[PDB]
């Protein structure tokens, strides 16, 4: 029997709202776990997203001047790093962003506006996320081009906290590649394989797309360059992943979904896609066979 899958757009409101851990109960070892100031904050971001229903706007959020401050600095030190560090997709896709979307040193972009940005580019959408879903409900967003984002910033004590994915590793990690066509066909079709998939399956096509959509590298041109967002959000991982310090396989979906998935170190191995469109077909094939 297939299980329940999403079958137009509004129907990732029952998805969305299935939350197996809230943003606002933080890890044990997160850096804001005694902070009571910033417990708050994040369980406002998480009723934000919580009555969220497709169709609304996404709410604008003030950021305060410290949160802002956080973003600052995680932006300019990236930014030094991506043009001998980032793949020619996501260098062309950044200025766009300033341009449009108020990318800036001093502002946190808001997540409607780069919403709207998306689906004029590639049809890709936005939903805020009060937390963490299971891999069939988040990849399932991406059937319809909607990515589940989340809308808080990291705790400013310590602003490279890497482990669970704030409003910067969406926006300077994810949104410049959902910006570009042959990347949003090649996550969509993640999307698409794991509706009604088996578990074992959904659990094999959230594997390649870890150690693709967030921790991918391509050649380009001869050379090594990054597209996973994990990596254009960290930047310490950024820079370890195109050094001499690191593993490196080829994108093969048979041997990628079989790599544990680390959470708290770097990865112990990267997997490099020849392009976007050949992931794809790599992809293509295999989901046939799952
Ligand atoms: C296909 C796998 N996958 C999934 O099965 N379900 C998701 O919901 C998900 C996801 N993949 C991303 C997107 C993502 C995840 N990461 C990064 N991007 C950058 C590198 C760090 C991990 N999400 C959304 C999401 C939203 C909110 C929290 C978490 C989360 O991982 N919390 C930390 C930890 N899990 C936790 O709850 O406490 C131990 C993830
Ligand atoms: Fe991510």
């Amino acid at each position: 029997s297939v299980p329940w899958f999403p079958k137009k757009i509004s129907d990732l409101d029952h998805c969305a709202n299935r939350v197996l851990m809230y943003g606002s109960e933080l890890d044990a070892d997160h850096p804001g776990f005694k902070d009571n100031v910033y417990r708050k904050r994040r369980k406002y971001f998480a009723d934000l997203a919580m009555n969220y229903k497709h169709g609304d706007p996404i709410p604008k959020v003030e950021f305060t001047e410290e949160e802002i401050k956080t973003w600052g600095t995680v932006f300019q030190e990236l930014n030094k790093l991506y043009p001998t560090h980032a793949c020619r997709e996501y260098l062309k896709n950044l200025p766009l962003l300033s341009k449009y979307c108020g990318y800036r040193e001093d502002n946190i972009p808001q997540l409607e506006d780069v919403s709207n940005f998306l689906k004029e580019r590639t049809g890709f959408s936005i939903r805020p996320v009060a937390g963490y879903l299971s891999p069939r409900d988040f990849l399932s967003g991406l059937a319809f081009r909607v990515f589940h984002c989340t809308q808080y910033v990291r705790h400013s004590s310590d602003p490279f906290y890497t482990p669970e994915p704030d409003t910067c590793h969406e926006l300077l990690g994810h949104v410049p590649l959902l910006a570009e066509p042959s990347f949003a066909q090649f996550s969509q079709e993640i999307g698409l394989a794991s509706l009604g998939a088996s578990e074992e399956a959904v659990q094999k096509l959230a594997t390649c797309y870890f150690f693709t959509v967030e921790f991918g590298l391509c050649k380009q041109d001869g050379q090594l360059r990054v597209f996973g967002a994990g990596l254009l959000s960290s930047i310490s991982e950024l820079k370890h992943a195109l050094s001499g310090h690191a593993k490196v396989k080829p994108f093969d979906p048979k041997i990628t979904c079989k790599q544990e998935c680390l959470i708290t170190t770097f990865q112990d191995v990267y997997f490099v896609s020849e392009s976007f469109e050949d992931a794809k077909e790599k992809m293509r094939e295999f989901t046939k066979t799952i």
